[PDB]
RNA sequence: GAGACACGGUCCAGACUCCUACGGGAGGCAGCAGUGGGGAAUAUUGCACAAUGGGCGCAAGCCUGAUGCAGCCAUGCCGCG
RNA sequence: UACCCGCAGAAGAAGCACCGGCUAACUCCGUGCCAGCAGCCGCGGUAAUACGGAGGGUGCAAGCGUUAAUCGGAAUUACUG
RNA sequence: GUACGGCCGCAAGGUUAAAACUCAAAUGAAUUGACGGGGGCCCGCACAAGCGGUGGAGCAUGUGGUUUAAUUCGAUGCAACGCGAAGAACCUUACCUGGUCUUGACAUCCACGGAAGUUUUCAGAGAUGAGAAUGUGCCUUCGGGAACCGUGAGACAGGUG
RNA sequence: ACGACCAGGGCUACACACGUGCUACAAUGGCGCAUACAAAGAGAAGCGACCUCGCGAGAGCAAGCGGACCUCAUAAAGUGCGUCGUAGUCCGGAUUGGAGUCUGCAACUCGACUCCAUGAAGUCGGAAUCGCUAGUAAUCGUGGAUCAGAAUGCCACGGUG
RNA sequence: GCCCGGAUAGCUCAGUCGGUAGAGCAGGGGAUUGAAAAUCCCCGUGUCCUUGGUUCGAUUCCGAGUCCGGGCACCA
RNA sequence: AUAUUCUAA
RNA sequence: AGCGUCGAGUCGGCCUGCGCGGAAGA
RNA sequence: CGAUGUCGGCUCAUCACAUCCUGGGGCUGAAGUAGGUCCCAAGGGUAUGGCUGUUCGCCAUUUAAAGUGGUACGCGAGCUG
């Protein structure tokens, strides 16, 4: 975390090379993706320099006078300066806190039973409750589209839309395996069992606007229809082939004797086929996106472990362990989320162009 | 030819490599060393005919990558630090 | 060249595998069904003689392990049996 | 005992008969149990025979849940739920909010300075802080202490974590 | 500071679900008046008589008793006589208003008790389910621990049966 | 494009033809069970597709749409 | 006459 | 208008007449 | 309606220009090469196959280019069927 904020000072000075000189002013293109990079990590740098002024003072705060007598009375002045540097860390949060429009949008919280059968399902229930209680705290509107209840309680699957301002900015990190280690409720011998649940947090995609079939994006071919119908069918351009140039979808229609009916029928079909083909892409995109977020339901594939015996939650990607499980299960998730958002932004502002 | 259907002979055909004045020619490391390649992996383009053997010779000798030796490698066995 | 004699000075010369059982050799720290180990049985899910390091120990030693391959153990193709 | 091939068959199929791959077992008999909607024999308000309740009402009380700054922690089939608690207004109290302390509310150890106690005032929600009178006893080699209070250490105390 | 001190809050929250109790729905009863018959137990910062005052909870004054002595302390169901006459009642006593009492630095959150007023649900409880074999069940009072105060709980005690 | 039928509880369906809607399965609460089913008791559930009329009053009777299903779009 | 089921340390 | 200089007209609306473009086929 | 033979192919065409190529230009978000777009221009030129009765279309491979239309969607007293 501190090592990352050091890497900002590494990419703070090399950029701060040209102000009113002649090197990168030749092309405004490359300069545009450089001057704007400075601005983002400039606010964080100056605030970090203020924190890098207080640390070293602690190694000369123990004894400033020399003899131990007034040192403790003098330390109270440096103790107040330590409380000020604590507020600089409280600011650090706000300077990292993300400002990307994608974070503000709403989110579909999908929770599925991993390995553990009924026990997994009971813990899906405990996770969904934990998110629900976290969603109603900060005051979001959580509502259930699809539930599949387990035999002994909980859910085999629970899909809930969580609606507010900044949902997908705080729940994006819940995606993946959640491993639970406890004596289940479905357990006769008092044995500890290790179940997992998969959580997918997918952001709300702007519904799906079925667009108008622009006639300038059509090639319409008229020609003689095939088969029976005497002189009329010999001589009449009844048959329609509408080729949609964008997609490349082509629909032929010669079911009726009138070109107008055929053309009408073909536009209808070409509509249906264009609108079915794009809704297929969306399903595939969603299916693949979900597949990746979930991972396997196996106990080995996890971002977080909830060990009830020890009352330990341990996020595995930010090697963090808290003995505050009872709190976390009641939906005080800002013990776990905050750090993850810090270390995510620490990387974003460190690696943008590189 | 005593002996071969002949490793470093002949003829034909074939594929491959090379030379060519384009007409035509040349060649065969499964000797020793060595090169490329293949491979988990296997050595020096030494020295000498002094010894033992072989060819020819009356013999002296000449030839002998057989052989005797050296080089390389903990590859093994044995011995010693 | 083998071998012999002289000179100086401990001087120039120790590693490799293993230590849960089978199997000779045990403890501490770290990790927390992860990372990893593993010939078989198995070990590891916050008090690990089994993982990784350390200290100690055992076995081999200019080798030591691993892998491959063969017979053995296998009376598990049995002639012996 | 399957595939492929062969032979047989009207067919159904039979017959002959592999391999890959996979597991560290699979298996036989017997032993101790446990279990059976197996058998036999017994017992207990276990049923039956009775009597009175609970489940509905209002209230008490505990719990789950929900709520909350906090609703402290524990008990959870029988064998948790008027249970730990034989008694939460303060105290208790472990919880929350705010105000405070840092060898420290509670111990031992050392140095320094003071007898304790006694009344009284102000500020403060109180903790606490700042004053002012008021004593300077008890053991005594009248050198020293030990009755307990302050102040400074750093060994540690402290923790219903 | 996950240690320590303090004030004030909270453990008493309330769409709801369950357990354990209490009180009822009445006439084998209610109310009024009169009147019998227990056991067991507690008591010194304690139990507190008598007398006086108060509708009452209580208050004042104060004996006695570390108790087979004094106090708590009137047992109640029962019995006799009266009334009510089957009504949501002269059943039931929730809830709420007003006015008090006492404990306690302090009863707002959050005490118990008293008085006047108020007079809810409830007319014997669906599926179900509990206890009990005799001085038992059922029903009737009585005491104690904890405790300043604060039992319908608990632990004891007799009565009727 | 036209035509016939349909739109009623969460799902599948009755019903009514002017007033005052049901069923089964879901759902909720209780019970039974060591627990989950099955079972048992108690409950709730609808703007009667959307509009614009007629009417004192429309789920019901008109006239539009919308969605669904079933025809048909022919003679040549 | 009717009695199904019990994952995974 | 042209570039303060230069020395008579000048500017763009209205009413209306006739024309111009817009105007490619076997 | 006392008959004006109807698709496509074949053969043979002929005209228009709203130009596919070649010729001449303006503008270009025209550096060059190559394009875009609009104007002028009808002299000449303007695929062969696979599939399908096909017209159309898709596909293969060409070409400077494989124009768009009219002609009883030209052409059965010319062929096919
Ligand atoms: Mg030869
Ligand atoms: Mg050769
Ligand atoms: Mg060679
Ligand atoms: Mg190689
Ligand atoms: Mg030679
Ligand atoms: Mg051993
Ligand atoms: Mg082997
Ligand atoms: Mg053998
Ligand atoms: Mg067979
Ligand atoms: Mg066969
Ligand atoms: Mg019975
Ligand atoms: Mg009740
Ligand atoms: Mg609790
Ligand atoms: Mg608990
Ligand atoms: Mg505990
Ligand atoms: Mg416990
Ligand atoms: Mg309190
Ligand atoms: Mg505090
Ligand atoms: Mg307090
Ligand atoms: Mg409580
Ligand atoms: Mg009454
Ligand atoms: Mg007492
Ligand atoms: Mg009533
Ligand atoms: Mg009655
Ligand atoms: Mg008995
Ligand atoms: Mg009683
Ligand atoms: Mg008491
Ligand atoms: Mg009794
Ligand atoms: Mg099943
Ligand atoms: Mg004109
Ligand atoms: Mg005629
Ligand atoms: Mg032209
Ligand atoms: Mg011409
Ligand atoms: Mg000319
Ligand atoms: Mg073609
Ligand atoms: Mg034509
Ligand atoms: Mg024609
Ligand atoms: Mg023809
Ligand atoms: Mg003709």
């Amino acid at each position: 975390i501190v090592a990352k904020l050091e890497a900002l000072h590494e990419r703070h000075e090399e950029v701060q090379a040209l102000l009113g000189d002649a090197q990168t002013i030749a092309d405004q293109e490359r300069f545009r993706a450089l001057s704007r990079e400075y601005a983002q990590l400039s606010d964080v740098s100056r605030c970090f320099t203020d924190w890098q002024q207080v640390q070293e003072d602690i190694e000369t705060a123990q004894m400033m006078l020399d003899d131990p007598e007034m040192r403790e009375m003098a330390q109270d002045e440096l103790r107040e300066a330590k409380e000020k540097s604590e507020q600089l860390e409280q600011q650090l949060q706000v300077l990292l806190l993300p400002k990307d429009p994608d974070d503000e949008r709403n989110a579909f919280l999908e929770v599925r039973a991993g390995t553990g059968g009924d026990e997994a399902a009971l813990f899906a229930g405990d996770l969904f409750r934990m998110y629900s209680r976290y969603a109603e705290a900060r005051r979001w509107r959580v509502e259930i589209m699809s539930a599949s209840e387990g035999e002994h309680g909980g859910y085999k699957e629970i899909i809930a839309k969580i609606s507010g301002d900044g949902v997908y900015g705080r729940l994006k990190f819940e995606s993946g395996g959640h491993r639970v280690q406890r004596v289940p409720a479905t357990e006769s011998q008092g044995r500890i069992h290790t179940s997992a649940c998969t959580v997918a947090v997918m952001p709300e995609l702007p519904d799906a606007e079925l667009p108008d079939i622009n006639p300038a994006d059509l090639r319409i071919d008229t020609f003689r229809s095939s088969g029976a119908g005497g002189q009329h069918v010999n001589t009449t351009d009844s048959a329609i082939r509408i080729t949609h140039l964008p997609t490349g979808i082509v629909v032929e229609c010669q079911d009726e004797r009138s070109q107008h009916k055929n053309k009408a029928k073909a536009l209808s079909v070409l509509g249906a086929r264009i609108h079915a083909a794009e809704m297929a892409k969306r399903q595939q995109a969603e299916a693949s996106t979900r597949r990746n977020l979930l991972g396997s339901g196996d106990r080995s594939d996890r971002n977080r472990t909830y060990n009830f015996p020890q009352g330990r939650v341990t996020d595995h990607r930010i090697n963090l362990t808290l003995y505050r499980l009872d709190e976390v299960m009641e939906g005080k998730l800002d013990m776990l989320i905050e750090p993850i958002i810090q270390e995510h932004q620490a990387d974003q502002l460190a690696a943008l162009s590189e």
